[PDB]
């Protein structure tokens, strides 16, 4: 299929089948090192699934809400990394939490996307 670089960016920021609460420090450092001023991102949600399962949200596996937002019809295992302290790397502190939730993402045609990666995917149910 065709490459959508925003889809690759989405997978890098939000899709990791091997993510755990204990891995928040290492995974957030990766995201924070690419942010202007290396400001501590206040939250990031990781989906424990393969790209095909998440891409499907855009092509038969999701409910259209509003403003290009689509809610997955099935729940996903997620890991949420939440800021507890720091303004910038390397003084960022995170708490990891696990949940099972339908995810809310942006779809550009058949491609999950995130614009500016300054926000996060949504969770519900």
């Amino acid at each position: 299929m065709d490459v959508n670089q925003q889809y690759n960016h989405f997978l890098k920021q939000h899709v990791d089948g091997e993510m755990t609460t204990l891995k928040c420090k290492s995974q957030m450092e990766i995201l924070n090192l690419n942010r202007p001023d290396r400001k501590c991102k206040l939250k990031n949600t990781f989906i424990l699934a393969n790209p095909d399962q998440v891409q499907a949200i855009c092509t038969g596996g999701g409910t259209l809400k509003g403003n290009n937002l689509v809610q997955s019809n099935k729940p996903f295992s997620v890991v949420i990394c939440t800021h507890t302290g720091g303004e910038s790397h390397p003084n960022c502190t995170y708490k990891g939490s696990s949940a099972t939730k339908k995810v809310i993402i942006a779809c550009d045609g058949k491609f999950p996307v995130h614009y500016d990666g300054d926000v996060d995917i949504g969770i519900t149910d």
